[PDB]
């Protein structure tokens, strides 16, 4: 299984033998698009070096980025990757009032550094006293579940306990991190009214709201630019983290924050940005607009979600479909009455998907949840492939568990 | 003000005028070199997709990379920069036997992520698991050219840090060194240094890291890695590098020992990817084929000469260290004291950006005038900056001394 080429949402073997990428949202805009290609070359044969002289390209970059966010969320700071921009996100939460402790989700992955490993609970083996995990607000396998009366306030609810325990050891809040979506986590979207909520309770106790865009952003949630945009016009985090994506895979990545928080931050450039990183952010934001990806997400979403209804209804071993855009999870479970988790299944379908050329992956804290979040030029006819090779599949599985 | 192009160890404003660049050393094989633009449209134009299949370009860099180490230097984990390399390197020594406690040096800089900042006094305004062991600078450090043996005065400072943290039941991962310190002032430590402060740190079950994130790749001319300035016999655990290997492209790396690399193992983020190694294996051919460590050797040994001769006729000058094309000149205000002349490098920066060379300065005290030009600078290229530089001291020496 040697890939060595790729374009759009495909990607093709030594043998030319063509493949259905589900897998590397990365490729945001379509692998190798000769737009993205076209705005690194040109750059890259003028200037590669940093904004010790502010470049145009930055500038730009930094005003376009703006322009898709709310009022508050102006000023960027760009690193190499994802995982640079959440540590980032980190140290102006905590410059920001001195305050140490971040409150995190349960199954939450946040990339690979350090400072990281520390808030991303789907990597624990040692959790240290400045980390509290909050119950993940999954309404599937999660503490509170689709019966609760009110799931957005008991999820919002275990973070004010954090928030006032913490407050009566004498601890202080600097931040609460959340995907807005969770990817490894086995695609994840809270409630309605769930972030809100726990903003209003950092708020209160002085801290910050980090909102991580680094596998969401980009219009993959069709409905939206910003995947917290699905909480209303009304919802702003304080910091927004974003990653290569925006570089269409090159790796560029962005922190963007508030004026009150980036002059604490000021008061004690790395974070400049560099030329050939944001040509290539802009032709990402240019072929997203030029070639309607958000609006493409949004429809060939609404139609993978409507595929994937009728084939719960008649396999049992789906027991969630969930998701929004080109974000969908398809959770797998051996059981309706416990949703226990058919990890070995799931991984039998995805070898079985992968001899029909169709790439995808299973995560979830049990590796149940089938992830479809494909490069955005992926069609209705790739989504029809995808769910009819998953069909014949589900059929012959299900058939050979049910036999004496 | 304004740079909009650059070209080898150039740069142009708007309008077109020249300007030399001593300073852009990440720009390691010349700016917008043809051969890197060509190697990554290429790679770009095919795959920008990481080894789940593990990719030719992957196999081959990480295979040449390891052809230019020691022997036991033969594992490799890609990362985007010298700060995630620098991050890596303290997560593989902490895991290796599970010692938390990392020994740095003063005025020692790792990079800007959080783990990085814990061990990079250069920019306290420290932790419990962070030692600062005195930095091993004969020209304003702790022990200078006048003492017996200052290689083992440095040395045994880092054996009474050993000793203390062993004492208090405390376990040492690693010492991490630049193989010569940048922010820090241009720093070459003593021969010696290194080899005996290894020993030590083995002794307590801890890994060398040498950070060659700034001075790696032919930068030193006698050699390809700075470390390598220490003899055949002196092998760090670990070696971090940086954005250089990359022509400036978002690339870097951690190379250790099959040990260490299986103590991490036991718990692909870091399989590289192929336009990243396309262009560093680019990188790699052009510092062969255009003989960029020679270059570093003579054009390195041309500008020393140079500079003793500037020092000979110019009190300002306090004492010219470096090797290829890592130079330090540490300006001073009077010899008795040393005392740092940090407005007047100020001043000299000023006066020769005007002359149109760009340089900057550095050490804890920024008095330090930095050289690390893309390593295609030239014989001419020195003789200019040093001529420009003569009249600026000069000029500058004469308004004190009225
Ligand atoms: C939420 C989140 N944050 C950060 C990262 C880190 O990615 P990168 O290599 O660009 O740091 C990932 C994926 N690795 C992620 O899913
Ligand atoms: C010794 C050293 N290590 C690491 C870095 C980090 O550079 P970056 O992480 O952006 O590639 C630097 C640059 N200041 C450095 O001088």
């Amino acid at each position: 299984i040697k890939i060595v080429r790729a374009q759009r949402q495909y990607m093709f073997d030594e043998n030319g033998e063509q493949y259905l990428d589900c897998i590397n949202n990365v490729a945001h805009v379509g692998h190798c698009h000769p737009g993205v290609v076209k705005a690194a070359l040109k750059q890259m044969e003028l200037l590669n070096t940093n904004s010790r002289f502010l470049h145009d390209n930055i500038v730009e970059y930094a005003k376009r980025l703006s322009a898709t966010l709310p009022e508050k969320l102006s000023v960027c700071y760009f690193t190499n990757s994802g995982s640079e921009a959440n540590d980032l996100a980190l140290r102006l939460a905590r410059q920001f009032r001195g305050h140490q402790d971040v409150i995190t989700l349960d199954h939450a992955y946040h990339g690979h550094l350090s400072s990281l490993i520390e808030i991303s609970p789907y990597k624990f083996q040692v959790k240290k006293e400045f980390v509290h995990v909050a119950p993940t607000p999954d309404t599937y396998r999660g503490k509170y579940r689709e019966d609760h009366a009110d799931s957005a306030s008991a999820y919002a609810d275990e973070v004010k306990k954090i928030i006032e325990d913490a407050h009566n050891s004498g601890r202080k809040i600097a931040a609460f991190i959340a995907e807005s979506m969770q990817s490894c986590g086995g695609q994840i979207i809270p409630p309605a009214g769930y972030f809100q909520k726990v903003a209003e309770y950092v708020h209160g106790a002085g801290g910050v709201f980090i909102a991580d865009e680094v596998q969401v952003g980009f219009g993959r949630v069709g409905k939206h630019f910003w995947s917290f945009q699905m909480y209303g016009e009304d919802f702003v985090p304080d910091i927004v983290t974003m990653g290569k994506p925006m570089g269409n895979g090159h790796p560029v990545a962005c922190v963007v924050t508030t004026k009150e928080i980036a002059e604490a931050f000021s008061s004690s450039n790395t974070y400049g940005g560099n030329p050939v990183s944001c040509a290539v952010g802009l032709a990402v934001l240019d072929i997203i607009e030029n070639e309607d990806l958000q609006g493409n997400a949004k429809r060939v979403g609404n139609y993978l979600t409507e595929l994937l209804k009728k084939q719960k209804a008649k396999h049992t071993l789906i027991g969630d479909i969930r998701g929004i855009g080109l974000f969908i999870g398809i959770d797998l479970v051996k059981d309706h009455l416990k949703r226990t988790p058919a990890t070995a299944e799931a991984q039998h379908i995805i070898y079985k998907m992968k001899e029909k050329r169709v790439l995808l992956s299973a995560d979830g804290p049990h590796r149940n949840v089938l992830k479809i979040k494909p490069p955005m030029c992926f069609t209705e006819e790739d989504a029809k492939f995808m769910v009819d090779q998953l069909d014949r599949i589900l059929t012959v599985l299900e058939e050979a568990m049910g036999t004496k």
